[PDB]
């Protein structure tokens, strides 16, 4: 029904704003399209589904962060007087009162949600990933009835990959490219979109060198000349994905553990506290989360700015066709073979590795990539039947060359997190006991403001250089006391969750 | 042929004091006793061929750190002039030298292997133990393919657990009823076989309250109800491991980790080194690794001891219808049935649970384990022809309800060791840095035996008390230095080992 399979999909698949407003088709894509490519959406049905109750779930934890703090304030005024010696020894009667406690306002949505909101979270993100994989493990089961009732040379790699590890010099550059452009000597309005142009200025830059790759793997595995023709996409996509990986999320790892360590500079407390490129962001903090927040908060919605080339790079080749010709398959001759599939789940997985793997900096991770879903499945199906003039219907099955890659992706979810869940909301459930150890428990933990604050910060230049209080040295020892507690969490956390995500394809897959 | 299926499994089979000298017959015993009974002995036979490798590296060890020692004596006069100080406050005139360095000729074959030979060894079990299930997993496919060719209410238990875990307190009572069979005070023969009375008046007692489970856990599966008949063995297993599981290596836990912790006794120096039971062990220390070796020693042995019992027995049983009797399937009238599968396969996997998981006390642990299985095997089929007169021939394939058990066993086999990996041989590897930091290198480690024994102990009553050196208090915060130490070890182990372990069953397995 061409007059009908056209326009049953024409419209019964252009939604493309929100929801269809009825329901998801997919039995007929797989009579139209066949089962390669509606197994596709099949899964992209169920990876939206499954966001949904977790989606639902950050919302309900920046209610829960603002809410607990919105009614009592009980973490802002005890919060937004603990950077107020940040600068004290850069005041010095010269240039004294300029961002002391200008984390304050930038403290908040971090300072917010840490111990009770974030480190939940991730334990059911991880136990919902696990519960998605072994979700769609067995759904595919399902479909795969149906058409089961219906069905009648590596080592120049790793010099890659060392040349894509070299990327985070490429972020640095930019990033200290960010005093050519404006340069915002200020609180309010410079910190954010200081770091959103390097971002910006970066994140952009990425794009153009993903499809790089792909023209490289794509003859970087010819080299190798696979046997079968049709495990050829399995060295293309395995060597496809962790070049675009590491692409993509080196970033990140450098500005979520690398960048506030790796901090070597002598002079104590008369030294310090203004040490901080040349005193012009913030002698207070970093409050690395915000750094970590925002590179997050682009690339979860620079998959909607990249969306629109999906649409607009197809489109924008038209005015080449159209170009040559004013400068029933007969209009058919004129428009790009199919030759994407990968692209297809290969833009959903790094977005999956953004649900999971980066998922205690800010818990609505989920939701932001709930929004571009909906678009996502409307645009592609849209582009098969918009664009796409020659569906080959393969008429396959079984997507398990990629269950494996998406389930790796999941089991790095619990070693990341863990060290970003370990390395920024513990100083305080110990930070209880050095201090408030004798009539001052969790009631008290308001206590360690100035206490914990007093020293040079709370990271490896924060306890210890503390030498000329009463004499690094001598004091740099209790150091030692959290990167223990820091440490026990994860041998704590991963060994639990890697059982806990151990029960759910355990008794559900069958 | 009867005349000679039973000569030759009499004469093929009754090799009996080691080796048949020949070979090893599998097929044939897969046409007389089924595809079930030959399935065992092919899992029997393939676990012994795989320890020859990993026993001949425990011989490996031994020779290797006693010839470490036994040619220059490095850590021997340095390590047998450590506890010369472990009774100094002790002393002070009054019972001074008693067993000040009683430790020295027990403190050898402990300290002799620990940190090349131990901390080594249990990296290749690990690795051997995925290269053996690995294994294992392929060469049932051999003989799968063989056959293949041929072939035409819970809560309850919970409950039960934790009455196991109370046996904790068992071993405790006899442990404290050593006092009123031999009650030795001395350092020479007084060590040894005082702990070993308690362990034999013990490692007895489960024994007889082994087969106590085994009336138990069929009946307590009867209350399930199991629809599908043969998978009430599933049911049964699976209890009836777990059940014997903590059984059995429960009191090595008591010995591994808590036995030496949870030691709480105030008074410094002048309190501390005499209270010991009344001064009459070993004031100078503990090395509870020789608690640890000895109970294991038992155990790897025991196996033998009870292994008599397998035929003293059923023999046994002769003495009450030879009393009746006095007091061709005519004469098989007076035999017991089989009903005994699972027994099998059960005391192997105990033996299994010593090779893998405490691997790291002493490394010779795989040959006892190997110095059994040739009797172990070559008792059994014994037991086939000489008793159990009713072969089923059940022809079933497939071990696999055992293969997740015995695995699971190899994934428990890195935690285990782990802690008891770390725990034992890592003040050492960080204790060059507190003292030798200037000049004193790994050559130099000989130079932390004073001064890191000058302090109470090493353990948790270690490095706390020495606020009487200058002034717990002030002091007991070194003790966090190595104890992140021992954590950053199996945050390290665990994730490689897992992951070098992932190498074993990614390309051999296919
Ligand atoms: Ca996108
Ligand atoms: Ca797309
Ligand atoms: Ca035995
Ligand atoms: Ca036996």
């Amino acid at each position: 029904n061409v007059e009908f399979n056209d326009r049953k999909l024409l419209y019964e698949e252009w939604a493309s704003y929100g929801v269809f407003y009825k329901y998801q088709p997919i039995d007929l894509v797989r009579k139209y399209f066949g089962e390669k490519v509606g197994l596709y959406f099949a899964w992209l049905g169920a990876y939206t589904q499954m966001l949904i109750p977790a989606s639902i779930v950050g919302v309900i934890v920046f209610l829960y962060g603002c809410a607990t703090v919105d009614e009592n304030i009980p973490s802002m005024e005890m919060c937004d007087q603990r950077y107020n010696i940040t600068m004290c020894p850069l005041c010095d009667k010269t240039c004294s009162y300029w961002k002391m406690s200008s984390a304050c306002a930038t403290a908040r949505a971090s300072h917010l949600f840490d111990n009770p909101a974030t480190v939940f979270f991730s334990v059911f993100m991880a136990l919902w990933a696990a519960t998605f994989m072994e979700h769609w493990k067995r759904k595919q089961m399902r479909l795969n009835y149906r058409w089961d009732l219906t069905g009648f040379i590596i080592f120049m790699i790793a010099v890659t990959f060392a040349i894509v590890l070299g990327v985070i010099i490429y972020r640095i550059s930019t990033a200290a490219a960010l005093a050519m452009n404006s340069s915002p000597s200020v609180r309010s309005n410079i910190r954010v979109t200081v770091t959103a142009t390097a971002v910006i200025i970066n994140l952009v830059v990425i794009i153009l060198l993903d499809e790089v790759y792909g023209c490289i793997a794509r003859w970087l595995t010819k080299i190798e000349v696979p046997k079968t023709e049709k495990s050829f996409e399995e060295r293309l996509t395995f060597k496809a994905f962790l070049l675009k990986f590491v692409n993509s999320y080196t970033p990140i790892f450098y500005v979520a553990f690398f960048k506030g360590r790796f901090v070597g500079r002598p002079g104590d407390y008369v030294y310090i506290f203004r040490s901080f490129r040349m005193e012009e962001c913030a002698p207070g903090g970093c409050l690395m989360e915000l750094c970590i927040q925002l590179s997050i908060i682009m690339l979860g919605k620079q998959l909607i700015q990249n969306n629109l080339f999906e649409i607009g790079i197809p489109k924008m080749k038209k005015f080449i066709r159209y170009l040559k010709l004013r400068r029933r398959y007969e209009v058919d001759f004129n428009l790009e073979p199919f030759a994407g599939l990968t692209p297809e789940y290969m833009e959903m997985i790094i977005q999956f590795g953004f649900v999971t793997l980066f998922v205690a900096s800010f818990p609505l991770a989920p939701l932001f990539a709930l929004l571009n879903n909906i678009i996502e499945i409307r645009l592609d199906a849209k582009k098969f039947v918009t664009e796409l003039r020659r569906p080959v219907a393969i008429r396959a099955k079984d997507i398990g060359i990629w269950y494996n890659i998406l389930r790796g992706v999941g089991k790095l979810a619990v070693i990341i997190n863990a060290f970003v869940i370990s390395f920024t909301s513990d100083f305080i459930p110990r930070l209880v006991y050095l201090y408030m150890y004798s009539q001052n428990g969790t009631m008290h933990g308001f206590v360690n403001h100035t206490l914990s604050s007093f020293n040079v910060s709370d990271f490896q230049n924060g306890t210890a250089p503390n030498d000329p209080l009463d004499l690094k040295y001598d004091i740099s020892k209790d150091f030692w006391a959290v990167l223990a507690a820091r440490l026990a969490f994860v041998i704590v956390f991963q060994n639990l969750v890697m059982f806990m995500s151990d029960f759910v394809d355990w008794v559900i897959p069958d």
